[PDB]
């Protein structure tokens, strides 16, 4: 037969579509909700080993992620279009802050498919490969 080498190639540019599909409000809500439940216990455990500066940022991410989950669980399809937008904008703003605060620990993201991971510097666009404004589910 031929050489073994199928299944992988250049899914890189497609990954933003997959990432946007997965991290849509649909799945993003439960995924964030699960991590928010886990965040405090993780922090409490590593709190002794966690730098004061780092610990704080992680608390903000936990708090912000909670708000986002709260919004979706407190959302109704019966709300007006301006409400759908308003909650989204507020959530998006919160998302912008938390992504700027740092990514959650990989252990806490160990329920996500290894690859769609989130690097703070990459999120901060401090050192992006294209530098065009590559995002996750944002742009
Ligand atoms: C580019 C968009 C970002 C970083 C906002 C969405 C993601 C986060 C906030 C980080 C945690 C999210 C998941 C584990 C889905």
């Amino acid at each position: 037969g031929m050489d073994e080498g199928d299944g992988e190639g250049n899914i890189l540019p497609i990954m933003q579509s997959i990432m946007q599909n997965l991290l849509s409000k649909d799945v993003l809500y439960p995924s964030l909700k699960e991590i928010t439940e886990k965040y405090p216990e993780w922090l409490q455990s590593h709190r002794e080993s966690l730098p004061p500066e780092q610990f704080e940022k992680y608390q903000e991410q936990h708090s912000v992620m909670c708000k986002i989950c709260e919004q979706f669980e407190a959302e109704t399809p019966t709300d007006s279009e301006t409400t759908q937008k308003a909650r989204f904008e507020m959530v998006l703003d919160l998302m912008q802050q938390l992504q700027d605060l740092g990514h959650p620990p990989k252990e806490l993201a160990g329920e996500m498919p290894p690859g769609l991971n989130f690097d703070l510097d990459a999120l901060n666009l401090s050192g992006p490969p294209g530098a065009s404004g590559e995002q996750c589910l944002i742009m």
